[PDB]
């Protein structure tokens, strides 16, 4: 029986845009959403998945998922999508990573006031301890 | 040892298009494909993943994955992709959700006679009990 | 506690382009990267995920993930993405498959000298025994 956390947006805060996250599914207690980041309390291997739904015209959009721990900062994975010059695209990515207690997980979109959907069905972030 | 179900198309039936599903991998017995829906017999937390391969010209395409249970209907997640005006795009999404026995899982594409691939390598639906 | 393998590029080798893979996370011992393929030593059910980050102009890009075992060759899944005529797109796909010891897993891009990113955050391949 695995520990899990599935998070959806509460609001979008504006080089960078981030998402304030709220839990809608939680089992176990080794992970905690604290506003726009997720704290890791339990060292382990986790499946981490991220989707962002973008509405921006023209430019390449994508999210970057990173870990910052005892002294260093590391990108884990990124999703990238070209947008039509006209409108709509979800960007999903996921992978398996060793996370260390004390780690902070960030999901950042490297554009100002990025037009991201608040919809829980389109933009979400989650974890499964493996 | 986890219960799992991986499903692929048998045919595509035409506001809405759906897929008739057939199992190609099954372990355990808490899930059942019944034509264009999947019944959940066992309450639990599941990773649910969905890919659809689209061939439509011009318009935004995407699939919507939902649960209908004791009295209510809920979208779980959606995938969205703009299509070139020219041709080809897979749309993958997945997440972790608490499903209740008696639940019906639907995968719907909100366009008439949507040009979806029957290929099992391009359009598929699956579950892993966590 | 699941066996896992997360692999990233070392270099890209040129009808076909493949990736030479190196492990960055490994638990258990039922899987082995050997250059551009992955050998399966342990029969089981695995979540297999693949992302490729493409930089090619114009044409439809995508990767194909296959298994070759005792006498037969089988596509497992593929990801497909149209590219702008202008630039950038990640293609992620994943699914659950029964793999047999002795199996060889391949990730192929069906274009010559495909412009793929070596970045470990953009192009990766992984496995979780279920």
């Amino acid at each position: 029986k695995h520990s899990v956390l599935h998070l959806v947006p509460v609001n979008i805060t504006s080089d960078v845009t981030e998402v304030m996250w709220q839990p809608v599914l939680r089992r176990g207690r080794g992970l905690e959403a604290q506003g726009d980041i997720v704290r890791v309390w339990d060292t382990g291997i986790y499946l981490l998945y991220s989707q962002v739904l973008f509405h921006d015209v023209t430019f390449t959009m994508g999210q970057v998922v990173s870990r910052e721990g005892q002294g260093r900062r590391e990108t884990l994975f990124r999703c990238i999508r070209s947008m039509p010059s006209d409108a709509y695209n979800s960007c999903y990515s996921a992978g398996v990573f060793h996370l260390h207690q004390g780690d902070i997980i960030t999901v950042k979109i490297p554009r100002a006031n990025a037009k991201l959907s608040l919809s829980p069905h389109g933009t979400f972030l989650g974890f499964v301890k493996l």
